[PDB]
């Protein structure tokens, strides 16, 4: 009577209170990824964790506008400009441009991901923060697309640990969304993966994210228990906190009865 019952067999998902000071966005780490490996990305292993297991690049933070959208260059007659893919042609050309001189093949050098200069032909990047719900209910997250693999993980213990957002990836492989690029071709648009949160609590956000050859697209986009989409464009929802892993009461197994 006097308070609700709680998730059924435990089945709430784990937030977060942390009591440090808040900062706007998530933090993008950026890790070697090798041109036209094809297979590395199609292990769970990896996507979850494996990732950090390579060389860091280097890392941004801040981030709030956070799909991703990498078109590569077409060397044409007046000069080089981004082709968006539905937009290449033949072998090859990006219509309004003509031909292209150069090879879609290669490894190529933007500031595209994040003003981070890097390949993003070729390369993974792991995004944390905690995503903060305005309203209580059911939260429905989405890959519109994803070239070439890419997970979503919510929660406590499964995007990673409460006021632990920089530490190293831990091991859980049970993904929101799971968008790995499968071994044998496939793999649907409009993925998607919801969870049931409880407003004013901080949920462990991590996606992971990667490409091996030429373009990159990782549209991301949440739909709120009010029906309403936001997409590309978090800011009020997602944030970081510099670790405390002193903070005892960080953790908050069931937001249902805390
Ligand atoms: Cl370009
Ligand atoms: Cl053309
Ligand atoms: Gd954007
Ligand atoms: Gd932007
Ligand atoms: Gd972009
Ligand atoms: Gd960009
Ligand atoms: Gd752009
Ligand atoms: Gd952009
Ligand atoms: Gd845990
Ligand atoms: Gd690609
Ligand atoms: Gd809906
Ligand atoms: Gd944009
Ligand atoms: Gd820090």
């Amino acid at each position: 009577g006097l308070v609700p019952r709680g998730s059924h067999m435990s089945g709430a998902t784990e937030a977060c209170l942390p009591a440090g000071q808040r900062k706007s966005g998530m933090n993008i780490n950026f890790y070697q990824y090798s041109l036209k490996d094809s297979s590395t990305y199609s292990n769970a292993a990896y996507m979850a964790y494996g990732y950090a297991s390579k060389t860091k690049l280097g890392s941004v933070g801040g981030q709030t506008d956070i799909s991703i959208d990498y078109n590569i260059p077409c060397v044409s007659s007046s000069g080089t400009f981004p082709c968006p893919q539905e937009d290449s042609y033949g072998n090859w050309g990006c219509k309004g441009m003509g031909a292209c001189s150069n090879s879609q093949g290669i490894a190529y050098w933007s500031t595209d991901l994040f003003g981070f200069y890097t390949t993003p032909t070729n390369v993974t990047l792991e995004m944390t923060g905690y995503f903060l719900p305005p309203q209580t209910g059911s939260y429905t997250f989405s890959f519109a697309t994803v070239d070439d693999s890419a997970i979503l993980s919510v929660g406590g213990s499964i995007a990673f640990e409460c006021c632990a957002q920089e530490q190293p990836p831990i091991t859980s492989t049970n993904f929101t969304i799971n968008g790995i690029k499968p071994w044998d071709g496939s793999l649907p648009d409009n993925i998607t993966g919801t969870v049931y949160m409880y407003a004013g609590y901080y949920y462990p956000l991590k996606v992971v994210y990667s490409n091996a050859v030429s373009w990159g697209t990782l549209p991301i986009s949440v739909e709120l228990p009010d029906g309403t989409t936001v997409s590309d464009n978090f800011e009020g929802y997602v944030y970081s906190f510099d670790d405390d892993l002193s903070q005892s009461n960080c953790t908050i197994p069931d937001p249902s009865i805390h």
